[PDB]
């Protein structure tokens, strides 16, 4: 039952434009074959630490690659400096990979492969107002940077006109998936 | 107890939507002591609703999950029992763990109203994973009476939104949690 | 420990909205190492928000649960502690239960660098619902972490549920249930 975090409260950690120009907090909790997550980010600096109607696109991702040990590979959005183990950087997380079954990497109908199954979308909301929605979109394996083994990304966007500009800080979003292990 | 009921990861085409086997439903069930963490999503192979579109009518189905008193899975149930099992053929004796709670969610004077939403969770999902092509879900726990159910989870699936060029009901990921009977 | 915190199986409406005993919480807070995992629900029987319209205002109200530095509920809560307990003790009380609560490290209590910025969202999780589960019935709700300053609470978890939807017909405000997680004090 081991968690695998950004620490909770990390400094500007991920890069959305620029490197270090947000704060991601993203915690993984390992309930046997399936992993917890709360994800949430806050932009601090850049094209959208403040956004609004006039900003395109509307949306942009940010990655976790891992290699088949599943560490970070530091082609990543996110730093690898404070991602680790809830309490020396960790040498593997087999354990909170999603799974390559359930999330193949993308290569007769019961042969169809899903394109949804491998995504979680909601919203979140701006600064936690019901009257700011914007989205999330969680993709696994999708990702073929730096030959990684596994991927986690975040797709984060918006499509609400907002004519006031607003700072790009959601809210906590919860979510599941299926452990390779 | 972290054990896991589930269709398995891959599953082959287990479920009826509107014909036998018409589509993949992928369902995991952990226990986290006495709250269950689901995690559900289907693909419809073949069949009426494989290829929706606003012609397509009603824009809403059942998924019925329906348990005896020991949690096994009955044969009135639209998910084929064959592959439903512990995460590890031989078929499960026993699931109670993993059963939605019946004082939670009871089958069907102002201080004694009961709670008709209680037993619901609703929410959007969206087919391909796209944030322009949301549908629906709800799941119901105990709700049935069907077979003599003691224990039933339902899925509704289905969509609002107008979509003239056709998409495939392809439902992205969905979360969800429950109190376990014990 | 992987136990549960929850709203006891009493049927008797346990919560205040508006008045003592008009509604019925029901909470389960269940603690999965250093997450909690959480599934909420609310049915409002007596009074102003029993069933609503659109001639009802505000189209809000808010729940509080606030814990002292045990992680036990404090009486100016709108939840009677009468009806909050581990699940197993009907007559025993527990006496702590830190581990349940929202971290302040993640979630700190209220108080000039773009990079020591405090994130306004972060501490709360927002949704739909949907009344009597019928999903042409939205409604909302606001989970809030350790934002209250109420009775020198260590720690607090507020629920605003509400609506926005025009609505003609009177609904009982009767929630679907919703699931959440969060980051756990300890
Ligand atoms: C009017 O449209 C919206 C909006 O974009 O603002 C849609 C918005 O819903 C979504 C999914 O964006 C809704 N927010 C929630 C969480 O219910 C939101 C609220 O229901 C609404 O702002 C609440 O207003 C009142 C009267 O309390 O309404
Ligand atoms: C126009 O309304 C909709 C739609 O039917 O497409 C509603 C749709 O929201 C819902 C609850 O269906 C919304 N998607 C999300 C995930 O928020 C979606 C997105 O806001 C929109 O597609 C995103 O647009 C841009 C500019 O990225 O907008
Ligand atoms: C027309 O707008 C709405 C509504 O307010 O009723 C928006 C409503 O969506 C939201 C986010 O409120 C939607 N329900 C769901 C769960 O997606 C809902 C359903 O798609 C719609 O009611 C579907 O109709 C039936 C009965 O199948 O449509």
């Amino acid at each position: 039952t081991r968690t695998l975090w950004t620490t909770p409260d990390p400094s500007p950690n991920c890069k959305v434009e620029t490197a270090r120009d947000s704060k991601l907090t993203l915690a993984l909790t390992k309930c046997g074959s399936q992993i917890l997550a709360t994800v949430s980010l806050l932009v601090v600096t850049g094209k959208y630490a403040i956004i609004s109607d006039t900003v395109n696109p509307k949306q942009f991702s940010i990655k976790l690659l891992f290699n088949d040990k599943g560490v970070l590979l530091s082609d990543s959005n996110l730093d690898g400096t404070y991602w680790n183990y809830r309490s020396t950087p960790y040498k593997e997380a087999v354990g909170f990979m999603p799974s390559t079954t359930a999330y193949p990497k993308p290569t007769d109908p019961d042969k169809k492969v899903s394109q949804g199954k491998n995504k979680i979308v909601s919203n979140i909301y701006l600064g936690g107002e019901v009257y700011q929605p914007g989205f999330i979109v969680v993709k696994f394996n999708q990702e073929t940077d730096a030959n990684c083994a596994y991927s986690i990304t975040f797709d984060f966007g918006w499509g609400k006109v907002y004519k006031d500009p607003i700072p790009y800080d959601t809210s906590s979003f919860t979510f599941s998936y299926i452990a390779q292990e």
